[PDB]
């Protein structure tokens, strides 16, 4: 039933960040120490839990990484994410190219439906997020229909048990109706399982899903900093 | 009644940090910014209805000011001033102007905006405009009375979520102007999700670019928390 | 007479200005002095006739002011537009941020119906610019349901006769097919004549109409001068 | 005219949209001018990149202010000289690429005689418009008789301006389009009237996107551009 | 049948690259010099395969130049492509205007229908990079009737085998579907090709299709760095 599960509350914002070139320059050891307390006092204060960092290099123009992070509160994001900004280099030196935030609920029909980061699943070494936007006949469309859609949408995943989904309504969070997070220990998993999804009903109500940010989990500050372009 | 023929218009001015321009020495930057906030506050033209934090919602915004006047020239005033007087104005970047223009609602006339009616500004804020379908205002009347109704009532469980929704013909790109304030903004989020079950979803063009915040207390709590 | 007023040649140019920050500074005497005479030469040469200069602070991002005027000969424009940004300090310390060109033309099915500054009427205190674009089966439909449509639209705004109206071609001079302006001695109008006029058949035949500019016309450039940002 | 040769020949036209950069000209122009019109010499002189026209767009929009029409048998040639334009001259160098419409002359579908006024060797027109067109999806796999039908009535549409010259040439993966357009008259109004009645066709309803539209008048030479540009 | 061909895995980005004027400079020998020991690097250690330098002067607004590379491993990509940003010249006096990803895989019914790269086929002298969105009833379609449609596409290029193929999977690796090359001895046989394939019923299952990247391989880094503004 995972009543308390579907009952919690927790905000969820993927913070993408562009590299100023030429800002960072070449001697960055500062730069990282600074950057790794910033996420160490994070961790100690318990309120934002940081899931990733991901370096999106080769993804797309204008994103180069990005900071999955989560708390009961928004607010405890907002100020976080305005400290990285504010009392980090490395944030002075990075423009912020985009924002998916986004507040869990249960889902409709199915409640053993539920994201990875709320059922504390270790986060995969691939990731591709995204946010959703829904034909406008989605909801209003009765019940049955939409729980069998939804149900052939389930079934075609079926052999990417590999691949954790996290569907998280964005609602009033931004310009979205949901935000999407796509987890899998290989790149190629996430990319077959999104070809094969083509292949349901519930692509005939779509409107908006992009953009995508893809790219590999990073063990530490370090190993992304020294990635980016000086 | 006479709230209906009340005569306000609103602006929701959402400003955009300029990174590198602020610096860290902002205690004379708060000082003028909260003058000018006081001078507008006892000229009594230009009423401001909250100021907003909103950090962390979306790339290219930053604070957002809700002010109301009676007439769309003392908004100009107060605006250009801002822009032009302040410091804080000189340093931030307009990046959006939601504006409007309080008027009746075409069938319930009790629907009245949540700031004609004084009542308390929300701790948690979510501004966006919004453009009908094409065919909607010439749909059979009571068609659309019924379909706004049944819109009305699916939002029955949140009387905690004050709204404010104002013509915004010719005020910018827009045909309504919205703004949502609760004590929570999980109640926000939640209503919107709900009132997506709703017939008047079939009649929608455009209804982004969204701006959710948090209100604070006075501008030195916005000043700080800004990249710089 | 009425013949002579549709067969008139006139251009008419919304030009759309953004300030600068930092630009212009705060000793600002002799940069009004100095556009005003721009302006009064632009009068007694006889050629461009200026019929406003708005104050478009507060309408919309990334907009300011705004120049309307009006020529025989489009190239008389052209020189004024470039003089203007060229040779005065105001027009050198704006960016150009929108420009709305449109040719006076007998209307369709009504030769009674002519721009306000064709007739002209004195101009109005408040403003309304936009461009429009038809749906593409507005003009190949049956001329008989075309002129019903246009006859009603009409009719919706018999309640405004104070908002004078200024339908222009604009094919080819942009990406637009007519500009509009509306004019009205107080902004409240305008936005009621808007909303009235959503009510009728013509609007299942649009297909663009933004960007809106909307502001006051002053009664000389320093009441624009002394506001913009410094 | 022999129809067949000039309806088989290879020519590529690129309409360049250039916008002055505000404050990189200056008040000293002649040096820029000078060298800019060495530039345009030359390439008349090697015979390769044949200039149909330099065009001021002051007034038309915010964001462009020049445009270079240029026709080469080659598209490296068009490369070679645009990116000399922009690497070796001054006037390349304060300026922004705006907008590039390229094209590649073939023979009409259904009208052999329907040829460019550039490739009929005509005096360029004193007035131009350029601007990008993408039909409908459904446009190319209809019934031929009935795409014939619809284009000899678009055609018949424009038959009061016989002064306005029309260049209609395909785009397919030279850029985002499905063909470029000019249109070359004595005068602005006929561009604008013509346009005004072409919406009165059956082809209207088979379109997808046709802007932006680029609109200003020919110079004579390079002088009479770089000196109205804005400083 | 070419089992080993279709259950290949190889990733291909086309990386686009825009210059930034006053960057470059007169001076170039060095700067090529550099670059081309980037390149002679990155063969000798035989995991990213350039196909590709290409000139894109005078193709579009803010796009200049053009890498496609393969590498078994998106990590390798990555790898290359942060290393070519941070640690050459030319990658430090570029913009990443555009990133053109895909992951090779069979097609759905005709498996001798592979990449050209795919099958080592030396690459063509011009080319057209485009992205491909399909419409949202594609995928869902009786697979016999998408099998027809698809058959048609692939007759009506039938003129043009000097015109080699590319067509790749771009699912959550940007905001596509589709990642399109198409390589050939001559440009015009590009646009001749792209012409005629208008006439197919596949035409009315199409979203996206742009941004169109065209130009010429370069035989060497000289040719294309000395093109470029300065
Ligand atoms: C990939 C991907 C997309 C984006 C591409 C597209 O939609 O085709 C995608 C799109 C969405 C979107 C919006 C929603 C939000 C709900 C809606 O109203 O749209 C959304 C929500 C749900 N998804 Fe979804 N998806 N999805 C999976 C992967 C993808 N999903 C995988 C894998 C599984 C299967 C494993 C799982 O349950 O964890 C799965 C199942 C569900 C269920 C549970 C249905 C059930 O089985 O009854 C719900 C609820
Ligand atoms: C949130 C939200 C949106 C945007 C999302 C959506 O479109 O689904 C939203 C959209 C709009 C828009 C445009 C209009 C403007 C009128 C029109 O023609 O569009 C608009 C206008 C009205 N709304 Fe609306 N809304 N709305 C609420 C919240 C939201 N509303 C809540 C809560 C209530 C519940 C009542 C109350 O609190 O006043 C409510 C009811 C009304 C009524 C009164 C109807 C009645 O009860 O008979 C009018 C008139
Ligand atoms: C406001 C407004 C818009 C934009 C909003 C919208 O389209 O709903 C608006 C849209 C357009 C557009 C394009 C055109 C161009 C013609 C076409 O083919 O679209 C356009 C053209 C015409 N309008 Fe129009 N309008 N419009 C008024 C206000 C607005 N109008 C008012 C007031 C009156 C009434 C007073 C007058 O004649 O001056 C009025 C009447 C006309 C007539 C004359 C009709 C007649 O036979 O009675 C013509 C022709
Ligand atoms: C202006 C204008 C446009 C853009 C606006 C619009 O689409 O309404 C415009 C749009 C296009 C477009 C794409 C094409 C490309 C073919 C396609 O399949 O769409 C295109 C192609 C053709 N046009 Fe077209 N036009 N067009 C003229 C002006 C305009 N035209 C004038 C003038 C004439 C008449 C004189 C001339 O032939 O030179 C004329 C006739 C033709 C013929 C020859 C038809 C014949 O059989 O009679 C062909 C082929
Ligand atoms: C050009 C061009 C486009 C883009 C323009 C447009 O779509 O019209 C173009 C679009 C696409 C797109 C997406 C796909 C991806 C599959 C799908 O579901 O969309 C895509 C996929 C395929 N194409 Fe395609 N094309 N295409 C060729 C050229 C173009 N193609 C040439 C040449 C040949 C023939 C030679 C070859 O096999 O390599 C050819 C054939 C195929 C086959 C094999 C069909 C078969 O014969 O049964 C498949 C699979």
């Amino acid at each position: 039933n995972f009543e308390e599960l579907n009952s919690m509350q927790r905000y969820s914002q993927f913070a993408v960040f562009r590299a100023i070139p030429g800002a960072l320059g070449s001697d960055r050891a500062e730069i990282v120490a600074q950057a790794q307390s910033f996420f160490d006092g994070l961790e100690t204060a318990g309120k934002v839990e940081v899931r990733g960092i991901y370096d999106l290099a080769g993804c797309r123009a204008e994103a180069d990484f990005m900071i999955w992070w989560i708390a009961e509160e928004f607010e405890e994001i907002q100020a976080a994410f305005a400290r990285f900004r504010r009392e980090t280099v490395l944030g002075q030196v990075s423009e912020v190219a985009w924002l998916g935030n986004s507040l869990h609920r249960p889902a409709e029909f199915n409640r053993s439906h539920l994201p990875s980061f709320i059922m504390g699943e270790i986060p995969g070494d691939w990731i591709t997020v995204a946010p959703f936007v829904r034909s406008y006949d989605w909801y209003i469309m009765d019940p049955q229909k939409r729980r069998k859609i939804l149900a052939e949408h389930g079934q075609a995943a079926r052999d990417f048990p590999d691949v954790r989904a996290n569907t998280v309504p964005a609602f009033a969070l931004g310009d979205y109706e949901w935000m999407l997070a796509f987890e899998a220990p290989r790149l190629d998993r996430i990319v077959d399982l999104m070809h094969k999804m083509r292949y349901t009903e519930a692509r005939l109500h779509v409107r908006e899903e992009t953009p995508f940010f893809t790219g590999r989990r990073v063990s530490e500050v370090s190993e992304l900093v020294n990635v980016l372009p000086g």
